[PDB]
């Protein structure tokens, strides 16, 4: 089912963020984080 509302989406984004976050490429992490902080 394509019902991956923020519940699922958030999770996915989280992984990508965590990786690029504490991995050196914090650039993408920061950006993503911001958006996630506004995800209505």
């Amino acid at each position: 089912i394509t019902g991956d509302v923020s519940a699922a989406n958030k999770d996915a984004i989280r992984k990508q963020m965590d990786a690029a976050a504490s991995k050196g490429d914090v650039e993408t992490y920061r950006k993503l984080k911001a958006k996630l902080k506004g995800i209505r």
